[PDB]
């Protein structure tokens, strides 16, 4: 049984199913492949089209998954989609009523069209299975837990009919115990509140990082007007008829000022995040207290997008309601896509399940074989210097010991939002200074948020209070207290309230990364590193070798360790050898607005990315003329000759567009098809 | 005692409060001026910025109203705004959470900023009065009815708290009797369903025009699942949690396919419209049957946007529930703006009301005095020929009897969506072929669309069944049956179901238009004319003289009668003398997307109008370069010199953009102050 799991919307690479399709319309597109009950491959489309949390159809993800499994498309026994057919088709139909130019293509026809055109694959109708959304979440969360039975809680924005579902899991069977309707959504409540902080979809993790700086007392009584806890683990969220936001009218009535772009977080803002986080924690703990007692179960699996609230998970762990708690590395909708594969297998016959608890999220495409990596890094020679140490991990541990900040790229990319030693940025965890230092290097502005530590399994309890239940820490799912006598030692990874979102790495979960952190501890007496995702502010986690080198070159990292090669940026990198390529969403525009006295107004030039929420940037007339000639093969230096040569000013302008990923800049050609390293 | 009524959003001419602000966020912006209880001026901002049902702040409308009243901003005693302050501000606050770059400016500050920067008018806080939305509607509908007591029904999409309100009115006092919550909205229901026919906001009256072509039986049982009538005048609409549309999920599940743009209206689409119309009729008549007998009122005023459903109104008329029914010419939110003025007067003193029932909607700016109109028509000389007949009404009646289709522009423009003899297109009402052609060739719209007749008050009962209650027909508020023995005679203006949305014109409601219809009847035996609004498919009703001439020249009208001047298009009109001007929302774009092998794609050029729902059109590289040099003063002919002269191809390309109103093209100068 080889089963593909799908989630996301149905847009092509260069256009959306309707123009400017909202970023919340079936997001985090991904493809998963299960074989004989095991997750053999999984990657989010965002890693391949470079659009964070993309809604586009995960065609590249499917292609990559088939290649990792050594399968033709025609080898796939079934395809599961993470929503029931009537629901996704009703939402598409609604979009089609709003955009009457859009042809009436529903999900089944669109899935078949994408696979046929993108992969030559004629998908027979009987192989496509649509799945209840919280059922897909529950299979993913529970089947990877290693448990024989468990209480399973799914909380997200919404499935087809519910915002929350409670199951009993035993063997391979799910039994639904309860649900909560869409308007009680805790994901919706949290996203609603996130907007008041000048943030939006996908920034919830920043709001959760801000909450420890706030005093939850200030707005506790205000949030108390928006929910009521009830008997039998029930609750109500009190809506309004004013706007489609649960939170904004009451906070407006009380004088709250929603944060503007570029404005710093006031004390009101920090307090607001603290009270929002406390509110959700109290509601979820109210749910779980009731269902722990009523079901009598001692084990919990927690899935859905809300299960990426690691602060909440830490409190669930500390609550003593359960003996064990498991959280999947991709508990958002990409994991529901994975669960849809299992549900399709169950519906189309018999369900094989994983043999063991999941410990590694390293499931995407790799960087490539040793020989094509060396050759590709040679293509980059005019920008980088490369060394080949005999023991790269030893060298790297030493570099980190000296205080250098490292890019670290090895093997298959992480499924889910956390970097865990395959597409990571690692540094010494002790100096408090590394917080503002590394934010500046990657140009992120989350100095209020600490970094996450990775510690060896052997040393974990010497630094972190894992007490309460036995939770899984291979994926940073849980916030835990840092032992008080260790907080000063771990200055870069300890929050203001003494907690940390810890990864515990073991020889089983990540051999090479474990060896790195252990060796650093042997060298320093502290076997803890900070571990942040390898991406700047304008991209998801890097995927390919070119992605990795690009990100290294456009950030202020000291050195890059990639498949045992040490990469450093040349004193003066030659941008001119890079070949510019449009992304499918890249648009280059000359604009005239209306001027005074009804004249044609100012003539401006701009580059932007054509998707809901995509960035945009002004460009000079000269760079406009240069970029208009991009042909996908001619180098930047040769293109620049048409406008007088690649001056320092033009190169600087191009480099700033490169940092924001408006276009692709890389040496001519590519690394080639990823080698069969014989590890399957 | 002089009071301004305001409605709409707060956006400037060239940008919106937030980018691409939705077309439904406080639309149909307008301004009204009340003096001593009388409505002395009123105009919708759409007529002035040329954006249909615009949401932009009605600055031009306020300026035009003050000019018509002969008043200065300082003379205004109070300003009413047609929604409560907390509600509009909470909506703005919500928009600001979605657009973190927008500064936190709420309605009080925005209204004062617009009036200060736009009119030099420093409005004190104590003169600005915010009004309950359905109260504003009710004042407008009731105070203009001529009645001293009535039941008043307001039905729209929503006010701040309700989708429907029932009032008792006595003297100048309103007392609420009932209201209906927002989820029960009949305006929302109708708009939800309108989207399944490939239409959008503002297209509801086209759905209503489609419905008589359909069989209401086909989808009657489907619609029955979406509402329940309950005892004592109550009802329920049955919502869903799938999408924010009440209608589309159930019809999707039963296999209905929403109409695509540019595709025909099938019999299923017709049947859908028929069942939707029947549904709203059944619910409203249910409400009214209860509240008529419960309140004891023999007279009804009906307002809110749903009261522009002429078919519904005609059924209310025929129901026997009331002896008299009144409907205001602007029953949508522009009329709520007017009622907000009365409500503001009532809160700051006692309330003066109109002395009589409103008979004329001729309330906007006029076209100009005779001298400036003749002078402006001379500026258009390279494009038109002008005659000055001794008796233009006499001449126009003869032209109509000879088969000509006429533009008709006189005096002050109509408040509200209907043309009533001040900004009208008229033709012989007798030949069915006139409907076919004026739909296909003149208005350029769908073949199913009906045309409305105007008839003299003295002949009305010779042609139409007005029986039932006494309704007011001066504003085309009611669909009525055409008498069976007259249906063949009135071929262009009798709908497929034998009805007509009639205007009854009298010497008192419109002396000049009444004279035209009467004379046509004396020449032909039939005192009835086809009367459709004077606008092409890309614009609201024309306002100014330049608007009128532009529309005449870009639609296939035979002759224009404007303030007693007979205008015809020249054999070969010289477009080169016209001076192009950008509209405040006009944008010009050269664009590349990605191309094969991740190249930059080939260049394309577009003109577009930068507002939500604004059109766009491809342009040639040559015209892109030409339009980039527009300065607002240089003629098209001189501009074209930079691209080698106004060729025939360029002039034709420019003509098509003019027709779609992407830019303003008119002779140098303007008509001056009116
Ligand atoms: N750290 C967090 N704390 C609270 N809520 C979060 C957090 N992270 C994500 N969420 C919420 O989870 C929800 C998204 O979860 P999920 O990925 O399972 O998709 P979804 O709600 O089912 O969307 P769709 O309707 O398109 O399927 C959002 O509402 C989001 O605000
Ligand atoms: N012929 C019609 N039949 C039924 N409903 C109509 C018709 N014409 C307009 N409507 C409805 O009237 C409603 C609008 O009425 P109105 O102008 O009074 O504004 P509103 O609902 O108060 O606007 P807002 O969105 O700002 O609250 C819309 O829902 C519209 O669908
Ligand atoms: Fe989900
Ligand atoms: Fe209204």
């Amino acid at each position: 049984m080889l089963v593909l799991g799908l989630n996301g919307n149905f847009s092509a690479a260069d256009t959306d199913v309707v123009p400017q399709l909202g970023e919340v319309f079936f997001h985090d597109s991904a493809a998963s492949l299960i074989r004989d009950g095991e997750l053999v491959a999984a990657v989010e489309e965002e890693r391949l089209n470079r659009i964070k949390k993309t809604t586009k159809f995960p065609l590249n993800a499917v292609r990559e998954c088939l290649a990792l499994a050594g399968a033709r498309p025609e080898d796939v026994d079934a395809v599961g989609y993470y929503f029931p057919e009537n629901h996704i088709d009703t939402v598409l139909n609604h979009l089609y009523t709003e955009y009457p130019r859009a042809p009436l293509r529903y999900s089944r026809e669109l899935i078949r069209q994408r696979l046929k055109e993108g992969l030559g694959w004629d998908l027979p109708d009987e192989k496509l299975v649509y799945v209840p959304h919280h059922e897909a979440h529950a299979y993913s969360s529970y089947l990877h837990s290693g448990m024989d039975s468990a209480l399973v809680l799914v909380l997200d924005g919404r499935g087809e009919l519910h915002s929350g579902t409670v199951y009993r899991a035993e063997g391979t069977r799910l039994e639904k115990l309860a649900d909560y309707p869409v308007p009680k959504s805790l994901g919706g409540l949290y996203l609603n509140a996130t907007y008041l902080l000048g943030y939006g979809f996908g920034d919830e993790y920043k709001v959760m990082g801000l909450a420890p700086w706030g005093n939850p007392e200030t707005y506790r009584d205000t949030f108390a007007k928006l929910y009521t806890l009830q008997d039998n683990g029930e609750y109500e969220l009190h809506g309004n008829i004013m706007v489609p936001n649960l939170v904004s009218p009451l906070f407006y009535a009380e004088g709250f000022r929603p944060r503007r772009k570029g404005e710093p977080f006031t004390q009101a803002h920090r307090d607001f995040a603290a009270a929002l986080q406390e509110t959700v924690e109290k509601i979820v703990l109210h749910i779980l207290e009731y269902w722990a007692k009523t079901s009598g179960h001692s084990r919990l699996c927690f899935g859905g997008g809300v299960a990426h609230n690691s602060s909440l998970n830490g409190l669930i762990l500390k609550s003593g309601l359960f003996d064990e708690v498991f959280v999947h590395p991709a508990s958002h909708d990409a994991g529901a896509g994975e669960g849809a594969a299992y549900a399709a297998a169950a519906s189309l016959g018999t369900l094989e399940r994983p043999g063991k608890r999941l410990l590694s999220a390293s499931l995407g495409p790799a960087l490539g074989g040793r020989e094509q990596i060396r050759a590709r890094l040679a293509d980059w020679a005019p920008l980088i210097d490369v060394e080949f140490p005999d023991d790269a991990v030893e060298t790297a541990a030493g570099l980190l010991a000296e205080g250098q900040v490292l890019g670290w790229a090895y093997g298959r990319s992480e499924f889910g939002p956390r970097a865990l030693g395959h597409r990571s940025i690692v540094a010494d965890a002790r100096p408090e200074e590394n917080r503002t230092r590394i934010n500046a290097m990657v140009k992120k502005r989350e100095g209020f948020r600490p970094f996450a530590p990775v510690v060896t399994a052997e040393a974990a309890r010497d630094y972190f209070d894992l007490s309460g239940a036995d939770g899984n820490h291979e994926f940073m799912s849980f916030v835990v207290p840092v032992l008080p006598e260790r907080r000063t030692e771990l200055g870069a990874v300890t929050h203001v309230d003494g907690t940390a979102r810890v990864q515990v790495v073991s020889a089983e979960s990540g051999e090479r990364f474990h060896r790195l952190v252990r060796r650093f501890g042997e060298l320093t007496g502290t076997p803890v590193l900070l571990n942040t995702s390898f991406n700047n502010n304008a991209e998801p986690i890097v995927q390919s070798l070119d992605d990795v080198v690009t990100s290294f070159l456009t950030t202020d990292l000291d050195v890059l360790v990639v498949e045992d090669c040490l990469v450093r940026g040349k004193a003066s990198p030659d941008l001119g050898v890079l070949v510019p390529r449009f992304r499918p969403v890249t648009r280059l525009v000359e604009r005239r607005t209306a001027g005074p006295d009804a004249s044609a107004g100012a003539k401006t030039h701009e580059i932007h990315l054509d998707y809901d929420g995509g960035p945009s940037a002004k460009v000079s007339p000269e760079l406009y003329e240069l970029l208009g000639a991009v042909d996908g093969t001619t180098t930047l230096g040769d293109l620049a000759k048409t406008v007088g040569g690649l001056s320092d000013a033009l190169a600087t302008e191009v480099f700033a567009l490169w940092e924001q990923r408006f276009l692709t800049l890389a040496p001519a050609g590519d690394i080639g098809p990823l080698a069969d390293d014989g590890t399957r």
